[PDB]
């Protein structure tokens, strides 16, 4: 993170050991469940590309996902260099240079250069752009490591409707279904995969029924 | 949360890992017991709509309640757009725009826009309004997931009166009974569902008896 | 709690998750032992009526004691309204209004109104008065939930005198005995309920003996 | 504790939940071992008489020692009132009054009065004086609860000399032996209670031998 | 670490017990796994050579690696003295002297001298240079303590392809393979060491296939 | 520790409960292993003689080492009084007096006197000098409590060379061997106490071999 110096400068704030161990423990415990991506977005608030690389390098194991994530960063950095070409002549002494793709990734850039980009006015949010690339690669890792398909999420003859709905939207979240995909799935597959007794209840509920109405109705079955 | 910059600005304060792990652990341990709603109100003091969405997205599992909560937010945001219509012409450069329903929800708004709304004078408390919508949806989830009805809360022939009163008001709290409903329930059902020996004691106590008098009297049975 | 803003205002300070979980854990572990009341007085130092209601609402279970505590707050708020009647005409725009009983309880008052009362000069300590009502109700709950009477605290024929004195004053504290009641109980019941050998030792010690002299003398028996 | 307000006042700083739970846990775990008295002196650095009473009242159990400690405070407060008599006429409006014995104890004094005494120039260190009374009573409790006499600390025929010296000075510390008492005990009883083989080694070491020389010599036996 | 004094000086900030115990616990738990080197780089952000020596000396055990690390520091300090020779005449009173190799190591230098070097303008980053020597020695220790060769990382006939890729890049990271070495290893050895069914799938995928394409294809085998 | 007051004074900063419990737990767990001495040097950064005495007095047990440590402090304080004699006439009102040996030890000096010595210009570092005496006594305690001699550290016929080197330098550290003693021991005893197969490998390696070369060579045996 970046914090303002008491004299006036903008200095880099080290990652607290609390944030470090919290990150390595939620990865050790929950692996690549969907909820660890917003947790990574929370523990990396205001971080620089060097801070982001620090959090990612402290991960033990999961090196297959780390190399996949590194390939996604390289692709996004290449697209950035295509969209933001540099007229790189001789360097200007003491002036802010335009960041390349690898500069946003924090590999070919220094902590001072990253601070100067993020604290500029207008700021070049190299930390937020890099963080957006990491979220993109993490979404691909979570989707790939999704165990079950939505076709195999069917309510058992004695499973409570709320528990089957739990597995339903848990699978939809792992498969990176957007909110509209979840809405259309609520109108169709959720009713069509409920057990016979609940399915007749959900059909008699009528179209346009909300999730509160569907779960309250099938509470008795 | 929002904190004042030492130079003068109003900057966003990141959620501490302590607050994050405290929230995900009380949800993992207590699920949707009534006491986790005031705990959510405590851990989200002064938070922005982006901070609130961060706390809600870090929840693992319970995706049925999350989609229900998302439906309640959509309904309240639609009622807000009906009560506060916008005369949305061309945008004013560098000026504060009127927040829509989805802007209060933190989806179609940015962290800077939320800060500007909350730090304005008079403030547009988008964080408190969004937080009020979340409390409303959480109350519906707790009420739906209430296991027992108040009819099945009856004092056993050897259960202490205080323990039966514990289950009594615990069930009333889960079923979202207001304070007047609990007062009228104390005058009627609490006596009518006590075991025979305690019931005769509570009847001889006379009307208008307080809970201290009722629990002290049936202490011997 | 209330903390001074760096610009000059008096702003509300959110309850730390450390204070929250410390409160819910000492209630989960020790229930209504006498020592949890001073702990509640320590964890609620400088709190507002809204902060106090937050700590009390985060308690899981014990709803019988919570409703008893709520009845005691209502009684004390009614006595306050009798002792401090309001000449409530039309409201004065932008001026501090006189707090009623429910305003001290934090139900009919807002966080801004509570801050203005507590930060006034002279301050209207609505937080300390409300906290004094809560301590009063908590004392009634601890006294009611006291298991043993002082008559059944008698030194066994092989129990060390210090352990019997432990149970003695532990029972006296639960039954809300004041310091003079404990002093007179030390002169009388403590000697009269010691086992025969210690009782003869305590009688030969002479009147006006201190607790250090009584426990050192019966150390051999 | 007392901390300086940013505007200029001297305000009371609440006891952190870390300090509270640390105190109640070292008392729960170690009871009245000698090392808990310096720990109490460390966790109560700069505390007011109200903070000290808060830490002492949060102790669960050990009510026999608490009443003994309360008797010692009363004795020291009575000796203070004898050494510092007050010419208590009518009170001076807005002026600092002379603290009595019970005012130092924090019972007949308020937090504001204690702050004014401690922050005066020259300060009336009511917190340090009260803390000195508490240390005096705690020393009497630790000495009374000392299990073994120094006569029964004798080196076994196969116990390492360092372990017997451990029990030796551990017993001397519990019995409140000063440093000179420990020095004279090192010259005499420590050698006279070592097992025969070590005792002959310690005698041949010569007089005026240090503890390093005594423990290094008997390392082989 | 170094922090600015409120008056104006640059003072040394002590290592927090959180950072200390976090370092000694990740060494106790994970030994010399690759991820503990970036963790050491994170917990030592902004540290002085004295702070670095403190963190390294608090390590219990692993004294073989500690002496190896000490030999690597001596070699790098000797190369520094060769690249930066000093014209060491008489000392200049009150002036900053040129740091030698052992001065960067923090052995022949004091905390004040290290602060003056790091807080100078331009700064002599003795902490970052020393930290770079430590990372170099730690890399040699991790590489030496690597258990398996990449030749013995072969996918079992029933091991999921992602798990074999996990062991593959985990071994490559332990053997200090750079990113290009990992890229060329992905093109060659990763396919040539997959089990027969996956190997035929990876060959039919075509050249230039990414890790996401390789792991998604062999998901069925 | 000492911290600067916001008004301008230099005030004593209380030891945090984190630092206290961290010290008493590393002593409870690791006793007098060599690594607890640098840990004590880290947890006592910037401490006063009163803070140092507080940390040492909170130690439960190990009273044999505590009395040995107290004898070493007395010897060093006597040598200080010999090297720095005082011309102690009448005291100068309001002036800084020269510290004696017991004043550095923190027994015959007050917290205010210690602060004035440490915050003077030039400072009288009574805390660092006392801390240097404590490190000296702790080194004697660790050396005395060293279990094994270096003669009994011999590589087993099936022990990995790195593990035997671990026990080798672990024993050398406990016996307070300096770095040159460890270097000469690496050239001689380390090879002469390796098992026959490794010993022939280390002899064929040639003289002047480094620890990295010795451990990499004997990796196969
Ligand atoms: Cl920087
Ligand atoms: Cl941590
Ligand atoms: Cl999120
Ligand atoms: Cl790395
Ligand atoms: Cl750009
Ligand atoms: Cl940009
Ligand atoms: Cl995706
Ligand atoms: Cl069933
Ligand atoms: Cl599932
Ligand atoms: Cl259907
Ligand atoms: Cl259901
Ligand atoms: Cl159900
Ligand atoms: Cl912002
Ligand atoms: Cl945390
Ligand atoms: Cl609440
Ligand atoms: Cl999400
Ligand atoms: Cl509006
Ligand atoms: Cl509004
Ligand atoms: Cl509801
Ligand atoms: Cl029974
Ligand atoms: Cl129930
Ligand atoms: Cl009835
Ligand atoms: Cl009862
Ligand atoms: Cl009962
Ligand atoms: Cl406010
Ligand atoms: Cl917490
Ligand atoms: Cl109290
Ligand atoms: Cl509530
Ligand atoms: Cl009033
Ligand atoms: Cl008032
Ligand atoms: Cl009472
Ligand atoms: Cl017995
Ligand atoms: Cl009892
Ligand atoms: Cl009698
Ligand atoms: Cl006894
Ligand atoms: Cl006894
Ligand atoms: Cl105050
Ligand atoms: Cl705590
Ligand atoms: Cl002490
Ligand atoms: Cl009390
Ligand atoms: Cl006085
Ligand atoms: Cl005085
Ligand atoms: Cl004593
Ligand atoms: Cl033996
Ligand atoms: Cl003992
Ligand atoms: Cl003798
Ligand atoms: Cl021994
Ligand atoms: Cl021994
Ligand atoms: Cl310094
Ligand atoms: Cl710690
Ligand atoms: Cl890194
Ligand atoms: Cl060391
Ligand atoms: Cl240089
Ligand atoms: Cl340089
Ligand atoms: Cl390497
Ligand atoms: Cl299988
Ligand atoms: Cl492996
Ligand atoms: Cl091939
Ligand atoms: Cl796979
Ligand atoms: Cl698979
Ligand atoms: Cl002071
Ligand atoms: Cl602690
Ligand atoms: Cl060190
Ligand atoms: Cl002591
Ligand atoms: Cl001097
Ligand atoms: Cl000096
Ligand atoms: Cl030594
Ligand atoms: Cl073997
Ligand atoms: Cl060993
Ligand atoms: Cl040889
Ligand atoms: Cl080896
Ligand atoms: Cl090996």
């Amino acid at each position: 993170p970046i914090v303002q110096n008491l004299q006036g400068q903008m200095v880099h704030q080290a990652i607290s050991p609390r944030t470090l161990n919290a990150w390595v423990k939620v990865v050790e415990e929950k692996a690549f469940s969907p909820e660890v991506i917003p947790m990574f977005s929370a523990l990396s608030a205001g971080a620089t590309p060097q801070d982001l690389n620090t959090m990612l390098n402290t991960v033990g194991g999961h090196q297959a996902a780390m190399q996949m994530l590194k390939e996604t960063i390289n692709e996004e950095a290449a697209e950035w260099d295509r969209l933001h070409p540099v007229h790189a002549g001789p360097i200007a002494p003491g002036q802010m240079r335009e960041p390349r793709g690898s500069d946003i990734a924090g590999t070919t850039s220094t902590l001072q250069e990253q601070i100067g980009w993020m604290t500029h006015n207008p700021p070049i949010p190299v930390g937020e752009i890099y963080k957006r690339w990491i979220i993109l690669g993490l979404n691909k890792i979570v989707r790939m490591y999704s165990p079950t398909s939505i076709l195999d999420i069917r309510q058992g003859p004695k499973e409570p409707f709320r528990d089957y709905v739990d597995r339903f939207y848990k699978t939809l979240r792992a498969e990176q279904a957007s909110q509209e995909v979840k809405n259309w799935m609520t109108e169709t597959l959720l009713v069509q995969n409920a057990n016979p007794d609940c399915k007749t209840i959900l059909k008699a509920l009528g179209p346009g029924a909300t999730l509160e109405e569907m779960m309250t109705a099938c509470q008795g079955v």
